[PDB]
């Protein structure tokens, strides 16, 4: 399956225009939820907030998020 991969970190400033798009946002990251391919665009949901969005303006495995020490 598309498993979890991580996050999306938004590059650039998003604005949905409808309810099916994803809200993004410059220094916001995007909980992956699937991955329709390495091409088109990523589903994920960011303050609750589900809809898609485009993967060439947002940046994933880009860092980790390793736990307390």
């Amino acid at each position: 399956g598309p498993g979890t991969f991580g996050t999306a970190k938004a590059r650039y400033d998003f604005c949905a225009r409808d309810r099916s798009e994803l809200s993004l946002k410059e220094g916001d990251i995007i909980k992956i939820l699937n991955k329709k391919g390495q091409q088109g665009w990523w589903r994920g949901e960011i303050y609750g907030r589900i809809g898609w969005f485009p993967s060439n303006y947002v940046e994933e495995d880009y860092s980790e998020y390793l736990p307390e020490t």
